[PDB]
């Protein structure tokens, strides 16, 4: 497909599959800062699941690599606030992050592809 918009429904229907996924419900909201009260001296730029999905709906992503960024940004808050690589929670981002990369791939590359057919003239 050359279809330069097709990325979005694509990316609405695996955030979909994202939240009927268990691993994701730690990552759903925004972090309990009243749970973890260190988490924002350690987190810089917080990022969860319904702020994606809002993005998204709200028409300001231009491109899946942005929501790409936005959805590998939840993992690597996950890797750098976690206290051990042994931990529940840390263990189900790791799961979850294969199952997003797996899908992404093939929008990424869809994308890609129809914006170069676009400019292929
Ligand atoms: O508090 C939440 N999530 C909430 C709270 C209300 O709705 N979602 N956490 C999920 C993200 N997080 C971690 O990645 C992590 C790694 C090791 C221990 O926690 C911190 C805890």
């Amino acid at each position: 497909s050359y279809d330069i918009q097709a990325w979005k429904k694509q990316c609405e229907e695996l955030l979909n599959l994202i939240f009927q996924c268990e691993d994701s419900e730690p990552f759903r909201q925004p972090v309990d800062l009243l749970e973890y009260p260190d988490y924002r001296d350690i987190i810089d730029t917080p990022m969860d699941f319904a702020t994606v999905r809002e993005t998204l709906e709200a028409g300001n992503y231009e491109s899946p690599m942005e929501l790409c960024k936005d959805v590998r940004l939840i993992f690597s808050n996950s890797k750098a606030y976690t206290p051990s690589k042994r931990s529940r929670i840390y263990s189900m981002s790791l799961r979850l992050s294969a199952f997003f990369e797996e899908h992404i791939s093939s929008v990424l590359s869809d994308y890609k592809s129809a914006l170069r057919f676009h400019k292929r003239n």
